[PDB]
């Protein structure tokens, strides 16, 4: 039977955390036609490693950022590479996912995605997306306790589709996210994060400022080197878990967020995050933006939107933040902690943006060839502009104020004009992948 659920139809004024330029008529039509036929005719998974279909992510944030028919077009046409045809949906596996032991038991399989979507899509159908998201991720049964893990998986990209679903307020994205979630390959990142958290609660681990976090991982050599450049997408499965897990666990257990703390939590994790992104640059090459580092920062627009939900209990958005600043660790080890300072942002030439706003430089994004994180991390960047209003750099703080937009700037200017593999450095800590990038 068709489900009310499966229709994606955004709809109304609402156009997005950070938006700015409205998109002109006809984008609105185009968004819905795409995001439909992405829904029904497209897997969440193109390849076993990086391999997430980034489709909903690019259209979205291409309507946010205020871009018209074509450029959405744009965005779906670039974007082939990741969209092959859905799985066969198993009717009787779906039924069966009603039982929470077969429905953990079935996790951490890719090709589960289709069995997963319907299953979520049927539930939201019933009690709607609000009641299965508190259900599936945070009401502390087995299976969400398993799906909070799961969700800051492959880099984010679960965290991000369910982060639009509720940005959009889109029920079968919603449901998309809940499925990613559930059938996202395991990178051994759930022990971390029940170790870290057991620490944390334990009550003899004092809080520490995430900046000095990044710090002791750089500095600890046991965790620093436990990623190897050539595991590529599994170096936090077989590198900084396989060697370092309970060394990490015990680093990441010192970021706490007392129960007043969330936004200034958000704005941390945020700023840490575009501090990764800016500061991790070499003497005498061009700025290179770490593709890692670029996701901890794509992802933090959804904190500040999980952030605001009614329906979520404030020690649920608590958590999220904790969970997602801790993982961001993991992956400042998984790029082999490069030196950061604050000198490279502060110091950097825009080039091909010099001289935009925000409006000029969404624009020139809307038009750009990619995948869609360009259009991701300036988004993010401007909301950041906007959660830290009034807050300067500090100790704790080390990006805020014209450093949000001067990393905007660098991720366009460092990234605009090449093919998709020049665009972003694969881990800034490892010294052979700038023996690739242009020296001054
Ligand atoms: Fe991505």
């Amino acid at each position: 039977t068709v489900l009310a659920t499966s229709r994606l139809h955004i709809e109304g004024d609402f156009r997005g955390y950070g938006s700015l330029d409205k998109s002109p008529p006809g984008a609105l039509e185009t968004l819905n036609r795409l995001m439909q036929n992405n829904h029904d005719e497209f897997d969440m998974f193109w390849r076993p490693d990086a391999g997430h279909n980034h489709t909903a992510f690019s259209l979205l944030s291409v309507y946010a950022l205020g871009g018209s028919s074509a450029d959405l077009e744009r965005a779906y046409r670039d974007d082939d590479p990741h969209q092959v045809p859905i799985g066969a949906v198993d009717h009787s596996v779906v039924a069966s996912l009603k039982d929470p032991r077969i429905f953990i038991h079935r996790m951490q399989r890719l090709d589960q995605y289709s069995n997963y979507l319907r299953f979520f899509e049927e539930r939201i159908e019933a009690r709607g997306w609000k009641a299965v998201v508190v259900e599936y991720l945070f009401s502390r049964s087995d299976a969400a306790e398993a799906m909070l893990g799961q969700l800051f998986e492959g880099a984010y990209h679960p965290l991000i589709q369910l982060g639009f679903g509720i940005e959009f307020e889109l029920p079968g994205l919603v449901a998309e996210g809940l499925a990613h979630c559930a059938a996202h390959d395991a990178a051994n990142i759930i022990p971390f994060f029940q170790k870290a958290e057991k620490l944390a609660k334990s009550g003899s681990v004092a809080p520490a400022p995430l900046v000095e976090l990044y710090k002791e991982v750089r500095d600890t050599e046991k965790i620093r080197l436990a990623a190897k450049m050539t595991q590529g997408p599994v170096r936090v499965r077989d590198g900084v878990m396989g060697e370092a897990q309970d060394d990490i666990a015990a680093v990441a257990a010192k970021f706490q967020v007392g129960p007043d703390g969330l936004k200034q939590a958000i704005i941390e994790t945020t700023s840490c995050a575009a501090y990764s992104c800016g500061g991790a640059q070499r003497p005498g090459k061009v700025a290179k933006v770490d593709f890692f580092f670029m996701h901890m920062v794509t992802s933090s627009i959804f904190l500040s939107i999980l952030a605001r939900q009614d329906w979520l209990e404030t020690e649920d958005k608590i958590r999220l933040v904790e969970w997602k600043g801790r993982l961001d660790l993991v992956w400042y080890a998984a790029s082999s902690a490069p030196a950061l300072d604050r000198k490279w942002l502060e110091q950097y030439q825009p080039t091909l943006s010099a001289g935009m706003d925000w409006r000029a430089l969404y624009r020139a994004v809307t038009v750009e060839p990619d995948d869609g994180h360009l259009a991701k991390i300036v988004r993010s960047l401007k909301w950041a502009e906007e959660e830290a209003k009034g807050v300067e750099t500090s100790e704790t703080i080390p990006v805020a104020g014209s450093g949000w937009f001067k990393l905007a700037q660098m991720a366009y200017d460092s990234t605009a004009h090449l093919p998709i593999p020049a665009k972003w450095i694969m881990g800034a800590g490892y010294d052979f992948l700038w023996t690739r990038v242009d020296s001054l």
